[PDB]
């Protein structure tokens, strides 16, 4: 693994096939999950910010921007949608949660909470995943669309296996994050694929 | 009863069915009341956040959303309409005091009052009413419409048979409201009736 | 006579008819004259906010909004405006005064003077007026017109028979208003017709 | 002389006769000048702030208000003109300098400057103006148009044969500008013509 | 060479001849570089902000504006553009980097970084170039277009052939640059060619 501390993966330019795999172990399927990472795109059309697909399952588990203040989840390909005043172009700090006992997903957008909403109660997020970065996986593993491909910057990024208390969404956000056992920044597993290139974190 | 300090009831999606029973004994028709709730939400369209309607009786007092900077109040079917400069999405808290010997309804959102208007001068509001919260009533206790649900999160809701002078208003705004006769957070009965779940309040 | 500090007359409602009559000691054509009060309404449509009219002389003198930003005076049936930033909705402190000898009229907007016009240099308006809060008047007392009624709340108003300098104006804004001997909010006479409540002023 | 320190030239009203004369014995072509002044006006038409025309010779110096946030300087009826962020309605603060050698002219807007611009290289600006506040000329002190008049208040206005450096441009800005050799507001030669009255700065 | 501390080239009109030939002795090919300037425009359309072009190679190294709030940086005649929120008009700091190993182009606008984009990884930057401000370049030192022509102020430019970390773009911003090895304001060899006129920096 690989301890990307204070860097990201910069995808300079738009494609249908520049991309980063992320690799973890995940056998199990989850009940519960945190998500965070912080990211930087002056587009302004659609784009996925993290793809996660199982065998047979497109969408098992996607964050994905739909325009300047609206982002959305989607668990076992249903979706959820939430909103929030945000300036164009900015840095952002996203987080999100889902519990499958409720089905409440949570979006924090630089530390503030959005309106919680609720999706997929009594479902578990199928394992063994293929998880993309820079494009939005149709298939396990490829199928990827041009016009939702992620043009930008991306880093710090945390996936835990359990719902993270707000005081623990606060510490990621300010740069100090719980340790993560699905996926952790500081100690990565992942393959560039294309044009991606890990540069200096200069925007926090 | 049950004490909901510190909680909210999240309707988590538009439905025509999600919603939540607040049970009153009131039997004396009102003549004067306060209404004081948070409520978080990222609906544009126009929703209920307050319904409540007696027999025979549509809209008999009912707290009514527009549009974003918009609140209306209805007292025996009758509307009157206030403006206020608002944020979107955003909190929000929200008192509503209306006293028949005047007609006076006064709205105040987020501490600021917003202008007076007055109706059913003489009026005496009915009792044994019935009361949802995310859903707007038709009917005595049904009848709903998804177009008027609400979707988001909704807590800290006291209701009192007086009019509160702005101070009481002001420290139900500050989280020390006083104890309330009709409806009260901390000894609420109610019913849940289809997807509706308490979580902690995060966002005040 | 009744001393209304504190206190805010309140027109609930959009009307023709709802009115308050101010009845003044003025027995001499004036040849100078200041006007102080305070307003808070949420109409963007056109609305009289000071009526006074003479036998056989319609907007003898008439403070009237023409929209968000916009106020005019109108003397001996002539009008003059003027433009100021303001929001919307949003109480205002507005003083107004003319004099004779000059012509010139000077709007004041929450202590911030408006660019000064000038009208009927050399005229006097009219003694023995009928006053009128709420509605416009096109007769001797009467002839309403809905689309220009006042909804909202007054208060705060003081007039005086002479020009007041900047340094009074200023008093009259922060609360503490020179002696007035043509109308005294301390010392008011003033009738109510049809729907006007007095209340607390909670919006200063 | 006349001391106009404290006062202002009031244009209280829309007209094609209303104007202010200036008298000063310019009888050697201007190669180098600076002009400041303070006005405050609600038009949002195009208007002439300070109109300086000799013999045969329209728009041989003058600053011309385009729309909000646009000034115009011509020399010898050749026009540049530089934008700038600006309230409306707000008082404004304006110098402006034009240098023959270079053909340079500086805007600075309540103290701020604006781009330069450059025109009329090695001209000399006619002597023996007549100088008209109020109204534009198109003739020798003559041939105004009503949608090029200026309606609001005119102040604080010098004229140096200088071009002024920064500093004493902000020294004009905050009230206390330098003495000038060919109009000077404490000692300013000029003639009413129609309805101008004189009154005090209360908008400084 | 001339030291231009304290001063800028203003380009005072748009024009098709007006400009400034850089003199730089570039005789290898650039692999790394940054471009540190302050710019002045009132300008809305677009505009060429630095255009070096070598011997059959047009915008070999191009900075272009091409409208508020968009700037982009072609590299042998490939491009990429990125966004930022700016007011209009306003002064500007801008520097630019740009990597050949990586491809890694990186605006900095006031001191804050935009979103990195990437180009021509690889490719070395011809030397041998024709350097020049006040118009974009279609060939080997000419063929101008008046539409692309910058009209405005610009200083404080400084190139260096190698990629400058945050902190030394930051010293750049702030007035105190590291010396530079291709182009230095205070050790400038320029040529001036029509109306272009050299002042004092007025507006930092
Ligand atoms: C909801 O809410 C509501 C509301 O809030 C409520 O209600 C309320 O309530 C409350 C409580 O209850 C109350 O209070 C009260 O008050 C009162 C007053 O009233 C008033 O005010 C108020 C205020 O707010 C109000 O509200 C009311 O309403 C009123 O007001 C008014 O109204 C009216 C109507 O009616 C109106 O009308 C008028 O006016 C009009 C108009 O005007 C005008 C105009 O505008 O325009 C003006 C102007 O200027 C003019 N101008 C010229 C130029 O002129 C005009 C003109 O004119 C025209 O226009 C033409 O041109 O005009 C007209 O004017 C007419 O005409 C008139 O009429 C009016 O306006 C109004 N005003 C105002 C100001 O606004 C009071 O009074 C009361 O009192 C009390 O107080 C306290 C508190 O502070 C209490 O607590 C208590 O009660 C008290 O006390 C007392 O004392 C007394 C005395 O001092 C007493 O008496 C005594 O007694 C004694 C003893 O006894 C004996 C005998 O008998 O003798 C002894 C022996 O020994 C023994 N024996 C043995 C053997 O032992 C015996 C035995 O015991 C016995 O008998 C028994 O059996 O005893 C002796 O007698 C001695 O002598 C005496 O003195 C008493 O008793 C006591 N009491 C008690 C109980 O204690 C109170 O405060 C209120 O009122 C109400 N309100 C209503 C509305 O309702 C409710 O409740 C709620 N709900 C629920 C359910 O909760
Ligand atoms: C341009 O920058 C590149 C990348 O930083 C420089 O290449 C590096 O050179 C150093 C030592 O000289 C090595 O440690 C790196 O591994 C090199 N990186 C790569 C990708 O080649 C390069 O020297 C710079 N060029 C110039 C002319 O200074
Ligand atoms: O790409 C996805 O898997 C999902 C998740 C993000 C948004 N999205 C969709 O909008 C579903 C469809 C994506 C592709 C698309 O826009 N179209 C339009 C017609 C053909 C093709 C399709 O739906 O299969
Ligand atoms: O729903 C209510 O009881 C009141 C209170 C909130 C807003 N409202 C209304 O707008 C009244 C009518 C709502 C339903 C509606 O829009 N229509 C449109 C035609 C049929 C149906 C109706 O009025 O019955
Ligand atoms: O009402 C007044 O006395 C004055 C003062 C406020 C504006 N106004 C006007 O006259 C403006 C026009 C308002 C509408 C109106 O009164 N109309 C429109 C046509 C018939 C009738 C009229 O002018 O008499
Ligand atoms: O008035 C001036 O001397 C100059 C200076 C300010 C603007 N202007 C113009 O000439 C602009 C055009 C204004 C309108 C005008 O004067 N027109 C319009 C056509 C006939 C007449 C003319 O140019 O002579
Ligand atoms: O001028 C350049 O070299 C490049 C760099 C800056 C922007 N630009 C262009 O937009 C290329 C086109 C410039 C000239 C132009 O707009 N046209 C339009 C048709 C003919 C002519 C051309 O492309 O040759
Ligand atoms: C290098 C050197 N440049 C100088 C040029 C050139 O001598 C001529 O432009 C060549 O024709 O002359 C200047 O007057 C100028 O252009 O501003 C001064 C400048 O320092
Ligand atoms: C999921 O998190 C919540 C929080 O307590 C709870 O429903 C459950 O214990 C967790 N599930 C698992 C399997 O860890
Ligand atoms: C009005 O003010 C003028 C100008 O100062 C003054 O001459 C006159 O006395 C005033 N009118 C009255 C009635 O006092
Ligand atoms: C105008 O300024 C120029 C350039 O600074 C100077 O040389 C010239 O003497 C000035 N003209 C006059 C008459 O002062």
């Amino acid at each position: 693994h690989t301890d990307l501390s204070g860097k990201v993966f910069v995808f300079p330019r738009e494609s249908v096939t520049d991309h980063v795999n992320l690799i973890t172990p995940l056998e199990k399927p989850l009940q519960n999950f945190t998500l965070c990472f912080r990211a930087y795109s002056d587009l302004s059309r659609a784009y996925s910010l993290f793809s996660y697909n199982t065998q047979g399952r497109d969408n098992e588990l996607l964050v994905y921007k739909e325009r300047v203040g609206e982002y959305s989840l989607y668990i076992g390909r249903h979706k959820v949608t939430s909103k929030v005043i945000e300036k164009f172009p900015a840095p952002v700090h996203i987080c999100v949660s889902w519990e499958s006992s409720s089905g409440i997903a949570e979006f924090w957008i630089n530390g503030t909470p959005l309106v919680k909403k609720g999706l997929r109660q009594g479902y578990f997020v199928e394992a063994q995943p293929k998880i993309v970065l820079g494009q939005e996986q149709d298939s396990y593993g490829g199928k990827f669309d041009r016009s939702q491909s992620f043009v930008g910057e991306i880093g710090d990024l945390y996936m835990w296996d359990s719902v993270l208390p707000p005081e623990n969404i606060l510490s990621a956000y300010q740069g100090t994050p719980l340790p993560a056992n699905i996926l952790d920044w500081q100690a990565l597993n992942y393959e560039i694929r294309g044009y991606v290139i890990i540069k200096p974190l200069v925007w926090v």
